[PDB]
């Protein structure tokens, strides 16, 4: 059967989420979602340009950034939070929550398949695919094939590290896969190769690390680091 997608919470709002910091190098543009750090002051963004509204980054379209420091004024509080805070501390509790879903084995409504520990020249189906190993996505190009159906959830455990790279590294969905269906979960980081198309809602439990020129549609959360961009195209998924 269709594996259960976690439930997100507060966070579906955000493109990226970080416990520590967000960074970029020049060159990024995110659109359609929010950007967050948890357990730091905004003074822990880094690269980024305010733009005319507080919270506002010129990197970012249709989106706000937040911090816990953030004050009033200027700065707005989500809806319908009491507090700048209250809204952090929500984001904090359902980001543990969301990880915690898809760390935990098995889906309660899908069987648990072994995630190979190389994913280029694949083809995969819907399902939950799990190893302890780090697995790499760079022998080509890992095509996820959700048989017809939209709703089709595909969702990648890994007990490791994630690594996509060179000389493949690119996710391409086909036949009803959409990003905003498709979850990774590392125990370990995510690191995104260079030049590379990546799909779908990354839940790092340490950092992101988003190489040169990577374009990514889905999100970027790191659960106890940081995310780090190095001039990508970051567009979050479709609610
Ligand atoms: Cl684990
Ligand atoms: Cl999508």
């Amino acid at each position: 059967m269709n594996p259960l997608a976690p439930e997100l919470g507060e966070v579906a709002r955000f493109a990226m989420l970080a416990s520590q910091a967000i960074t970029t190098t020049s060159g990024s543009a995110i659109v359609d979602g929010d950007l967050g750090i948890l357990d730091q002051a905004r003074s822990y963004y880094a690269g980024f340009t305010p733009g005319v509204n507080a919270g506002e980054f010129d990197e970012l379209t249709n989106g706000l950034s937040y911090a816990g420091d953030d004050s009033t004024p200027p700065y707005v509080v989500p809806v319908p939070y009491a507090s700048m805070v209250a809204f952090i501390n929500q984001s904090r509790t359902d980001l543990g929550i969301a990880y915690n879903f898809l760390a935990a084995d098995p889906n309660p409504n899908a069987a648990t398949q072994v995630c190979p520990i190389e994913l280029g020249n694949l083809t995969l189906t819907r399902g939950v695919y799990k190893t302890a190993a780090d697995v790499t996505l760079q022998t080509g190009t890992l095509t996820l094939d959700g048989e017809g159906d939209p709703d089709s959830v595909f969702i990648f455990t890994i007990g490791g590290n994630l690594t996509s790279g060179a000389p493949g590294g690119d996710i391409v969905l086909i036949n009803g896969a959409q990003a905003k269906n498709i979850y990774w979960r590392t125990a370990g980081k995510t690191v995104i190769g260079t030049n590379t198309n990546f799909s779908g809602n990354v839940f790092a439990w340490s950092e992101v690390n988003v190489r040169t020129g990577a374009n990514v549609t889905g999100r970027l959360f790191a659960v106890t680091d940081q995310v780090t961009l190095d001039a990508n195209a970051v567009t979050k998924a479709n609610l």
